[PDB]
RNA sequence: GGCGCUGCGGGGUUCGAGUCCCCGCAGGCCACC
């Protein structure tokens, strides 16, 4: 297995076959003849229009070009008028920025209206760049397309592909500027393994310098962190994948994982093991997008973790789940009983002032002095991770995120047990307490 | 929708809050392409 036949071997797993690259063409031209139809402006970008997807994800982009004059009210209706007009089915979906997605004869298509600028440096809608990416890109990516398509396998196959707040990865255009900076998949790779938290990639200069924080500078405009969304702790593990790939490198880095099942018996055996208090927050999905609802799972899991810590329980880590129906804040600590009493500092015997109101204060036991100053023993309103919990959410729900937080005031309980390990997060309760041999890329 | 630093303020906790918790006010970024 010596690196370059690995190289070769990953090839099929990212390359489209014919069948694929001719569904895109037909889908193509039949969109061409549907926007020449309408007479609008129109540009073909992203990765269809550079030949950079990966095998089994084709998905073409059209952007709608309009005047700057425009309104944002009249760009969304003008953009999703034109899209609905061109696409066979469709669906409007979407958190700020208007557009349509839907089908045209099989392959899937996201028509996006913009602004058409003359220079991107100062951008009206959110999207404005794209159509100046492609240009950049077009010139400098040609012969590279595979190189681009094995950078991208690798971070899909590793969960770590996408900037969207789900994934908090790498974008695919941030994947085309990175052959086109290092010239190929294996010198990424084998510069990526001395990145840290501070490097920055300014590619229109050519060069690699430090600064605050991981940031890749877009060529199209100096002030965006192409890297933006990338967290700090997915910028490690690609890192680490990089290290452990060059050390012994294997085609098993481009097969993707699945959870296996695990039987709620091995769980349970598992969790007594490791002696936790292990629990999930059970409630409602709210009926948002996941760039909505995401964020505001991690806001939810972080106040708790944070209650939890203050309050004594040691919380190891958080997971969260959303299925269908309902979402899911998993927690594991090493308290599953706390004793009731605990000790309150109190003043230095100095002040009789404020000792004298310390004192007052009618408690089950008597204070004491210990090393100069006062102290009292005082009682915990609850003895466990799961009653402080169940009360933290009762009342504080305002603070979980706006929607989140309204559906936990409406519903929501604390399952723990056997009862949680038959529902859907077995996945997240393995990845979370480090199960050992509970995926496998078994095709 | 999520995410700022500092400043002003309300409230809770406390013997005691500039410091811990909650909320408001005043000086863009990210995700959805
Ligand atoms: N989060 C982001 N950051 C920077 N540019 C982005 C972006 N999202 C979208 N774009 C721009 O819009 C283009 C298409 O976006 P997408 O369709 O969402 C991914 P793609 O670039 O087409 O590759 P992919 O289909 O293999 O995932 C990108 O090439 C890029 O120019
Ligand atoms: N009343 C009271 N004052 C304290 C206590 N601990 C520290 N201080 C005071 O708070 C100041 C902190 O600022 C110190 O100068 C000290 O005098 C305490 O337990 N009780
Ligand atoms: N007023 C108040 N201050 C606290 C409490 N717990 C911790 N502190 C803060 O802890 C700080 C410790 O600093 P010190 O005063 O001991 O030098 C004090 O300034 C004090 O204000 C509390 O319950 N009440
Ligand atoms: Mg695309």
């Amino acid at each position: 297995m010596k690196v370059e036949e690995i190289l070769e071997k990953a090839l099929e797993l990212v390359i489209p076959d014919e069948e694929e690259v001719r569904k895109g063409r037909e889908a193509e031209e039949e969109l061409r003849r549907r926007l020449d139809e309408l007479g609008v402006e129109y540009v073909f970008v992203g990765s269809y229009a550079r030949n950079t997807w990966l095998k089994g994800s084709l998905e073409i982009d059209v952007f709608l070009l309009f005047p700057e004059e425009f309104s944002k009210e009249e760009l969304r209706e003008r953009g999703l008028e034109i899209g609905k007009a061109v696409l066979d089915s469709y669906e409007i979906r979407y958190a700020e920025h208007p557009y349509v997605h839907g089908v045209v004869k099989g392959v899937e298509v996201d028509v996006v209206p913009c602004y058409k600028l003359k220079e991107p440096k100062n951008i009206k809608s959110a999207v404005d760049r794209t159509p100046f990416h492609h240009k950049w890109l077009e010139g400098r990516i040609k012969g590279k397309e595979n190189e681009v398509r094995l950078l991208k396998g690798f971070l899909k196959a590793n969960g770590i592909y996408g900037a969207e707040y789900k994934v908090r990865g790498f974008s695919g255009y941030l994947c085309e500027l990175l052959i086109v900076f290092y010239g190929s998949f294996l010198e990424t790779v084998k510069n990526a393994r001395r990145w840290t938290r501070r490097t920055v990639i300014d590619v229109a200069k050519g060069e690699v310098r430090k600064g605050e924080e991981f940031f890749v500078v877009d060529p199209v405009d100096e002030k965006r962190n192409v890297a933006a969304n990338l967290s700090l702790d997915n910028l490690a593990r690609f890192v680490h994948l990089c290290r452990e790939f060059m050390e012994a490198p294997s085609l098993g880095f481009f097969k993707p994982k699945h959870p296996l099942e695990i039987e709620p018996e091995r769980l349970r055996k598992i969790v007594e093991e490791r002696g936790t208090a292990v629990f999930a927050v059970k409630f409602r999905k709210p009926d948002i997008v996941d760039d909505n609802l995401y964020p505001q799972l991690e806001r939810a899991s972080r106040k708790i973790f944070e209650f939890l810590e203050r309050e004594n329980f040691m919380p190891l880590r958080s997971a969260f789940k959303a299925s269908e129906e309902f979402c899911y804040l998993l927690f594991e600590c090493q308290i599953k009983e706390i004793s009731r009493v605990f000790r309150r500092m109190g003043p230095q015997f100095e002040d009789e002032r404020n000792v004298k109101k310390f004192l007052s204060r009618n408690r089950a036991f008597r204070p004491f002095i210990e090393n100069g100053r006062w102290w009292a023993f005082e009682m915990r309103k609850f003895t466990t991770p799961e009653e402080g919990v169940r009360s933290y959410a009762s009342t504080h729900w305002h603070t979980l995120g706006k929607n989140v937080g309204e559906s936990i005031r409406e519903y929501f309980e604390i399952i723990s047990g056997e009862k949680l390990f038959k529902e859907p997060v077995t996945a997240e309760l393995c990845e979370m307490m480090g199960v050992k041999d509970s995926n496998s890329s078994s095709v």
